């Protein structure tokens, strides 16, 4: 089942934002040298992605997108299990975003697309959840 | 850029401070007024004392020209710092004396306060990055 959500504004702080479960508070992440180098940290049902700059950015969430991302500043792919219908995306002290992503297993690919590159003319993080 | 990292160094913090100073100098204890406290540092001569949250066995992570972002902290302080002779020390009151082979020159010295609750070392952690200028 293919789906694409409208772009959602998010204030990024501490060079990160986290994708996590609907009825859960995300755990403390272990930001090791490796985790920072890989561009993400994962723990107990959540993934924190490294963000390039602390600014109001757009989250562009997609489910099984047919569209390709031709160019990017960073590209990160991580496996992700969804326990309940819906996920949250949030940065430190930002508003909490919600997306009705179905239960199951996914490969989450996050493309960092700076304002310079983005069609939205602002730092854009494209997240495609591909049904495994 | 000349990149260099040091093994974490355990350090007993006393009087809510530790001090970065020149290889061959004896730094005084700084006047930690509400202003200096709010700033999170106090400088004098060729020495900078950084404010610590509490007196405990903390870890000092010293870095030279690191580009690794610090994703978790409760305080960030960036201060100009000149190294007179090749080498510096880090020390709290009556603690062990730490030593770091830092070349002569000017730096932008940044100190991140990472409390135990946020640190993967599970103890108050102070990350110190000397950026060459």
């Amino acid at each position: 089942m293919i789906k694409s959500w409208k772009p959602q504004e998010l204030s990024i702080s501490y060079h990160q934002f986290t994708v996590f479960q609907k009825d859960s508070t995300p755990p403390v992440m272990d930001w090791t040298d490796e985790a920072i180098e890989k561009g993400y940290a994962a723990a107990d049902g959540a993934i924190s992605f490294e963000a390039q700059r602390n600014t109001k950015a757009f989250i562009l969430f997609r489910l099984n997108s047919s569209e390709t991302v031709n160019s990017y500043e960073k590209k990160v792919t991580v496996p992700f299990h969804v326990t309940e219908n819906g996920i949250h995306i949030e940065s430190i002290m930002s508003k909490r975003l919600s997306f009705d992503l179905p239960k199951g297993d996914y490969q989450l690919t996050c493309w960092t697309v700076p304002a310079e590159m983005s069609d939205l003319h602002a730092d854009t993080y494209i997240i495609d959840a591909v049904s495994v």
